[PDB]
Parts: C-alpha cells; structure tokens; sequence
RNA sequence: ACUGAAACUGUAGUAGAACCAAUCGGGGUCGUCAAUA
C-alpha cells in the first residue's frame, strides 16, 4: 500500500502573539526567558565531580503557555462513529 | 502537464569535593578641674 498522510496537522507551538509583541527588541529581555542550570556528573567511588562531565544547560522558565494551530483534514466520507474514534 | 509522504534533537550524566565563623581582650579603676590675687 501507498503510505497514507496524516489526518493531522499540529503547527509549532509558540508564545502568546501579545506577549510576543512586547518582547520585540528587548533583547535583554528574550535571553532572560531562559537561564544555566548546572550540570555534573559525580564518581561513583569517590563522590566527586568526574573529569569532563560538567556542563550548563539554557532552560526555560516553566509557565510559559504556547499554543499550535491544529488541522484535522478527516475524510468527507468518514462516520460519526470513527470521527469520535479520531477525537477520543 | 500538478506541493512527496513519514520522522520528538533526543539518550546517559547528583553543581559537586575539600574548608572550625574563628583569633586577641581580668567588668576594670583616683586626682584631677578652673585662674588669678
């Protein structure tokens, strides 16, 4: 058989256009979005930090709300019951 | 003379080891102060 497209679209989710919009040019304020956190790896025999294994990591501030458009392009022939199927 | 489809930048990884909030100090003891007549 042909493989079958998806039925769904999902677009990126990306933060609130207003909440974008104030963003514009702040620069300062884009990388403040994000934050180092630390991170190490200890020896397991001497619970110390091992050679190499230290890194820091951009994370983003939990809260934040994204939304992607979605499209869901079913089958012009395709039943009430498996429309519900597709939903559930 | 016709949009390729489908695919998580993810997986493993302790910001940790070492480091004395500490060193010295009798709750003690005597003559000063003012300038003239």
């Amino acid at each position: 058989p042909e493989p079958r497209p998806a039925l769904i679209a999902i677009g990126s989710a990306h933060l609130d256009p207003k909440l974008k919009a104030a963003f514009q040019g702040k620069k300062q304020l884009q990388e403040a979005i994000a934050f180092m956190k630390p991170g190490v790896a200890i020896d397991a025999i001497t619970g110390t930090a091992k050679k190499d294994f230290l890194r820091f990591e951009e994370v983003v501030r939990l809260g934040a709300k994204l939304t992607a458009e979605v499209e869901l392009n079913l089958p012009d022939n395709l039943s009430e019951t498996n429309k519900k199927v597709i939903a559930g």
